[PDB]
DNA sequence: CGCGTACGTGCGTTTAAGCGGTGCTAGAGCTGTCTACGACCAATTGAGCGGCCTCGGCACCGGGATTCTCCAGGGCATCATAG
């Protein structure tokens, strides 16, 4: 579960935040040959060293290609960052982040990399 | 083969052409003279002609540059699809 080197705007200067089970770094994949879907989605929380100053990285596209990405900055509070992260994970998977352990692949939603 | 417009057809309106006359006069046409211009003619001579050279512009030949034609693609943007 390494920080993406492809995030040039953020590589080098920060360390991804995790907590045991709850790892706020993850890559999800969805393949579906019926509809020719083959897409991935990485999410990464990064902390500043000086202050409690966090950033949420999202990156998604067809497998292999960087496609598109978004940076939502959360210098305000890390809890906001958890909100964005967990809410988006639910939106995208229909699984809660606290209950991420018992993942059940519903059709047309992301699964993660074991 | 399709499409669109402009000319033919037909019909009604206007106006000067045609017609017929009258009248006027410019100039066409005729006639008579006479002169100057061209025919004519003979002699003269030089301008022009045939002949004869002759040199430089042109024909030819070759060779290379440029242009014209031509085709193959360098490369690169439209489009479908992703996420």
């Amino acid at each position: 579960a390494p920080v993406d080197p492809e995030c040039t705007a953020k590589v080098g200067k920060a360390h991804v935040y995790c907590e045991g089970n709850d790892v706020y770094d993850v890559m999800l994949n969805q393949t579906n040959l019926q509809f020719n879907n083959n897409k991935y989605y990485l999410i990464q929380l990064l902390e500043d060293d000086a202050q409690r100053n966090f950033s949420v990285w999202m990156r998604w596209g067809r497998v292999g290609k960087m496609g598109q990405h978004s940076l939502v900055a959360c210098s305000g509070n890390l809890n906001k960052a958890k909100e964005i992260f967990q809410k988006k994970f639910l939106d995208k998977t229909k699984n809660n982040w606290e209950d991420r352990e018992k993942f059940e692949k519903v059709p047309g939603k992301y699964d993660m990399l074991q």
